[PDB]
């Protein structure tokens, strides 16, 4: 289905991800090797890779992630953690919508999302242009995982068309915002999408299309289940904004499969 | 470098060392199907499994788990969960050792394994003999993970030679007694102890040879790493008591190897 090449590097971004959560890292000075607990990163620790700068709880939304510099596969990456509890994070969502025209008009996100990234937009957009000046020939990337898949994603829209393309990989985010800016996510021009989703993840179906959000497409769908590794085949690209017949499936969702993406994400053995 | 045979065995049971942590219920009315959360024992859920006994916090060591029957396997499980939060248990671990004479002669056990076995053991074997009645041609099974493993390998070597073979399976299991016991559990008749245990976990690295423990031979070692598949290939069995070379290398040991034995254990999705 997806190419190994495609498949490489959903693994390794996968890894930057699960890595924000099992980083032993931050207090970390810039130029420190990242390594994680638990093999939860053995790609990105087999690459020449480091901090570039770290966050912890910055701004309102008390965000957290690292900026890193990979000079094997020549990134600059920038990935945003998930929650420190998934469950009362996913208790405790909010479904507002918020006005966001600067990143399109007619767009909003859920604000809270849209928020946590404003507060630290300037900073962070700041340290990845120092970065993409000293690497110009590098590939800019964000991911995250669940919440840091969101701010990856938003981070990414708002960030986009200054002159270097950013790609976007993300695991089971959830939707964040509605019809307008998820179709503005579908055409986008300057890097792409990658937003990967695996089995009846709880994640991607909050917050619900009933509230006012829609998806982006395409969707990358895993279909293999929750600890068993995944293979190209298993991989399904699906088509259409909210498209069904991925993850948006009329089933009961599952937090155990919202961790398992290629590999551990979103705790820490 | 072990036998099919073999591996399927020791699969199954870290599923049902698994099922002592995930499964969902210590008091769910006997005959009821064993399930797990999180994908966590789907061997057991694919056999016509069922609950016999369901034990919680039983007695003086606080001791959990569940017998079960398997009629597709033909099999009654005593299964021990191990502690809810092994990094504290790890490090709450008391080092004693106490007499044990009733099971061997010379031979010294831990004293919180060993008492914590003994104070449950009437019920417990009242309860196996109880099954061995009613399906005396089903083999029975002690199986655990951690703690879990230290209590089933102390209720194995006590309740052997009743006319029943006992089989151990142990999951990263500390040591559990003297170089006495460790000969006692190498050689005893009635049944088979299957020690199983994954590259450089820490708990069968405890406690420590000086503080007069040994292990039993032989040892199935896992090499294949944390989060990473198991095959067959990749358990050596290592000969000797306190054999070095498997588990017991002069390396640092690790916590997160000790929650890996073919899936995750030890800790639910
Ligand atoms: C960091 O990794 C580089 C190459 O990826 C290696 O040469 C160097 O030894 C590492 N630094 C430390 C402290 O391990
Ligand atoms: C229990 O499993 C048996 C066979 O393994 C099955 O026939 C039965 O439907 C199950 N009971 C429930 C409540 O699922
Ligand atoms: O080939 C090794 C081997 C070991 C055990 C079994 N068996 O138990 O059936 C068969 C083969």
């Amino acid at each position: 289905e997806v190419s190994q090449d495609l498949f490489n590097q959903f693994n390794l971004f996968a890894q930057y991800s699960a890595a924000a959560y099992c980083g032993k890292n931050n207090d970390a000075p810039a130029g420190t090797n990242i390594t994680c607990t638990g093999n939860a990163c053995p790609e990105v620790e087999k690459a020449d890779a480091t901090f570039l700068y770290s966050f912890e709880d910055s701004g309102v939304g008390d965000v957290t992630g690292f900026l890193a510099l990979d000079n094997t596969n020549k990134l600059i990456v920038l990935s945003f953690r998930g929650s420190r509890s998934i469950e009362n994070w996913i208790g405790n969502l909010n479904f507002d919508l918020k006005e966001i025209n600067d990143i399109c008009s007619g767009c909003r996100g859920h604000d809270g999302f849209t928020s946590s990234w404003r507060s630290v937009a300037d900073t962070l957009r700041q340290k990845v242009e120092d970065a993409v000046r000293e690497h110009p020939d590098y590939r800019v990337v964000f991911t995250g995982h669940s919440l840091g898949g969101a701010l990856a994603t938003v981070a990414g829209a708002d960030l986009r068309g200054n002159g270097y393309d950013i790609d976007v990989f993300s695991y089971g985010a959830p939707r964040v915002g509605n019809r307008a800016f998820a179709e503005f996510l579908t055409v986008q021009t300057g890097g792409t999408l990658y937003r990967i989703t695996h089995t009846n993840d709880i994640v991607p179906r909050l917050p619900p299309r009933e509230f006012g959000y829609s998806h982006s497409s395409p969707e990358y769908w895993i279909k293999s289940g929750t600890l068993v590794p995944v293979t190209r085949n298993d991989i399904v690209k699906i088509e259409g904004i909210d498209a069904t017949g991925g993850n948006n499936q009329p089933n009961i969702p599952d937090i155990p499969a919202h961790l398992w993406y290629f590999g551990l994400i979103g705790t820490c053995l």
